[PDB]
């Protein structure tokens, strides 16, 4: 079941679809971005239609919904990256083995921001040769989360006496989360690519 | 959920001890004894992990479509320490969990063609009581190439398309003895053999 609102991809498995401003789908992403990035301007927003990534992500979403007690397991988050990474993320998603060490490390995993502003820093969304910055808008299975720790390679157990019964993700602060870290493949779907400039 | 699994009372995870001398136990024992006939089998357990199985079959179906054929699966061995057994049973193989074992063909999970390679103490580390642990694993080796140190994913098939990757890497493409996979849910742990020297 690929979402019915996607463009027909004609038996092909990947497509980047450029959105039209004035449509709700474009305007809602612009507003979530501009709420903390008013100093920047969007060149374009592309919807990522990746059938394999969607299938694997929605399988993990279904399992986390079954495992957790009627939780909102999914957040819409931002990820700034450099241009060299964009073809790889587009095709293969977020690979923790490729992840930057974050300035404040709450674990060795893939980082995702509540605020576009955080992802808009040049450290993440490194401007390319043409001054273009790249930011993903990402469905993330944050699930049940705890404050992380720089040493984590997996999320911590909820209970030290049950080592395999893990939290889903970790955050910088559980009362005001600004960051989430995930430690497993297909726990994040890159849904949109915002291309933007100063 | 495979026919040869036994009922789980609507539960998602069960380890099920095989009966000695029945067909399923005999098949798995023979794979091990081919190179480990000098070892002693305490027991074999079928890992029934619905979640792991479902993500693996999804990845299998994707690879069968992409490779345009259905010879992507191999049966391989993985030795591990007793303290890693609960994690593998519940969450499968994880490339970020890898201490002072060699990663000379890349930073992925290592699987052996021969049980005797997994039977080494450096991999199947004997516990206090001399008990060693080896998994029989369904691995999506798909299309493979020679590996090398420092790989985080397998190499591209053609560098004119950097994103079309090989499925796995090996030590030797003519006569492979190990495979490394770089993604979660490319490996399903199907049996656990508890044994001693
Ligand atoms: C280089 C290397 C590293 C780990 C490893 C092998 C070979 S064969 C095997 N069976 N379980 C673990 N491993």
């Amino acid at each position: 079941n690929l979402p019915e609102h996607w463009t027909d991809m004609n038996h092909q498995l990947f497509c980047m679809v450029q959105l039209e401003p004035g449509q709700s789908e474009y305007n809602t992403i612009k507003d979530k971005f501009t709420r903390t990035c008013s100093s920047y301007a969007i060149e374009k927003i592309e919807r990522i239609q990746n059938a394999f990534l969607w299938q694997s992500y929605q399988v993990k979403k279904r399992q986390m919904d079954i495992k957790n007690d009627h939780k909102n397991n999914e957040r819409l988050l931002f990820h700034g990256t450099d241009a060299d990474s964009v073809p790889y993320v587009n095709q293969h998603g977020f690979n923790r083995s490729c992840a930057g060490k974050n300035a404040v490390s709450y674990g060795k995993g893939t980082y995702f921001a509540v605020d576009a502003s955080y992802s808009a820093k040049d450290t993440y969304s490194k401007p390319d040769s043409n001054g273009r910055k790249h930011m993903y808008v990402v469905r993330v299975l944050t699930g049940v989360f705890t404050k992380g720790r720089a040493g984590l390679v997996t999320p911590p157990p909820k209970n030290p006496h049950n080592p395999t019964d893990l939290f889903d993700s970790v955050t910088n602060n559980t009362r005001s989360p600004k960051l989430f870290v995930v430690f497993f493949d297909n726990q994040a779907y890159p849904e949109y690519l915002i291309t933007f400039t100063a």
